[PDB]
């Protein structure tokens, strides 16, 4: 009941890639993701810690790791769903009431990871997953810290992510919040979700369709095509002050939120 069958790649990312692994006498399927640590000790030893934290219905389970010399092993829950990006039509998006579901479930993880003091720190359709029942679940905890231990509260000064879901303060400030900043790339996500493409490359007022929106030039493309009552609402995560900006409290209160859809 403990040997395996790598069956298929699934991610071939930077620090290796996530192989489909089937139990020979179960049938059980499990997500292995395998890294090398010849061809880094240090970020891949805080992803195994901060996992065997992690358990909630929208966080990607771990289930253990094996350390072979150098390769390293995580054993992740599968999803057999795949990517949120592969449910997003380019350009259109997908129907709403998916969209306010996905949400919904994307900020029950959130509130779950900044109760238990840590932040993902790239959050974006590709790291989020879809399982059997179509259940979204956050996978990809190689760039994610801990942001309060202890019950203080410590501020990032470390740049990572990805461009187009990173918040404005992380590339003007020297330190800053962790909070508002994955608040910030969840709203991304739902432009995303809503209008089948990415407002803008950075959130840098040298780019043009980041200073059109502070501009509230809701006129163009992304914002017209995404209706009134979530629009609302991305108007209240997409602040460029983070102490200004909505938080996920107060997100659970919004009108579009709360509206029956699905
Ligand atoms: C929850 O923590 C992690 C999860 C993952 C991870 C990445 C990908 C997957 C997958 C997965 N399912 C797929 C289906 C289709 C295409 C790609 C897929 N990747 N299932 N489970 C995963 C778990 C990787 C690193 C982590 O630190």
């Amino acid at each position: 009941v403990e040997d395996w069958d790598l069956v298929q790649t699934l991610g071939e990312g930077a620090y290796g890639e996530v192989q489909l692994a089937v139990n020979r006498v179960t049938e059980e399927a499990v997500a292995v993701k395998i890294v090398d640590m010849k061809r880094c000790p240090e970020n891949i030893k805080k992803e195994i810690c901060i996992n065997k934290m992690l358990n909630h219905e929208n966080v990607v389970k771990f289930y253990g790791h094996r350390r072979e010399g150098n390769i390293q092993y995580l054993f992740l829950e599968y999803c057999s769903g795949g990517e949120l990006f592969d449910r997003i039509e380019p350009d259109i998006g997908m129907p709403e009431p998916d969209a306010q579901r996905f949400f919904h479930q994307l900020m029950a993880g959130v509130v779950y990871l900044h109760g238990i003091g840590i932040t993902h720190r790239d959050i974006k359709p590709e790291n989020l997953l879809l399982d059997e029942r179509d259940n979204l679940k956050i996978s990809d905890f190689g760039l994610a810290t801990v942001f309060r231990y202890n019950n203080r509260e410590r501020l990032l000064n470390k740049m990572c992510g990805t461009l187009p879901y990173v918040a404005p303060e992380l590339l003007k400030r020297r330190e800053f919040h962790a909070e508002p900043v994955d608040v910030w790339s969840c709203g991304i996500v739902l432009t995303a979700m809503l209008a089948g493409e990415l407002p803008w490359d950075q959130p840098s007022d040298s780019c043009q369709e980041y200073s059109d929106w502070k501009e509230k030039k809701t006129y163009l493309n992304p914002w017209k095509k995404i209706d009134s009552a979530p629009l609302a609402l991305l108007h209240k995560i997409l602040v460029e002050n983070p102490s200004a900006r909505i938080t996920i409290p107060d997100i659970k209160k919004d009108r579009w939120y709360n509206k029956p859809l699905k």
